[PDB]
């Protein structure tokens, strides 16, 4: 099992499968919620950080990304476009009720939710703004150090 314990609401992903939340697993991997509007650059400044040393992370804790969507899925079709044209490599997901920023409680944009390799949610930092990206890496480190090579101890 390695979920986000993700709150029991449906969203679409880029597949355009409907995918919920509850059940959704990356591979056995951490994963980062970023909670953005579906028209922001600068303030995806966790995202932006992350992207860039992306490889990097993966490289260690192999989290990924997943970037939600804070809008419904009409506006939202605005979203996947941005992906592929900013060259995000990393799952995006639509909103498609709008319910899903509220669960998590989007208080101000950048949010990050940070889930572990246990599949559960570790990390919240919502709107650091500015300076938060040092908090990402620190967790991540922590996550590092809590994997224990061939032990627990």
């Amino acid at each position: 099992n390695t979920y986000a314990q993700l709150p029991a609401v449906s969203l679409k992903n880029i597949e355009g499968k409907t995918v919920q939340t509850n059940k959704l697993e990356n591979a056995g991997k951490p994963m980062i919620i970023s909670f953005f509007a579906t028209n922001c650059k600068p303030c995806l400044r966790e995202l932006k950080a992350i992207q860039e040393v992306y490889a990097d992370w993966q490289d260690e804790t192999g989290v990924r990304l997943i970037a939600v969507s804070i809008d419904e899925g009409q506006n939202a079709q605005k979203v996947k476009p941005l992906a592929d044209g900013n060259g995000w490599e990393y799952e995006v997901l639509l909103d498609s009720n709008g319910d899903f920023k509220r669960a998590m409680n989007v208080s101000l944009i950048p949010a990050v939710f940070i889930v572990d390799g246990n599949g559960k949610i570790v990390y919240n930092h919502t709107g650091y703004t500015e300076g938060g990206e040092a908090e990402l890496i620190k967790k991540v480190r922590e996550l590092v150090k809590e994997g224990h090579h061939h032990h627990h101890h």
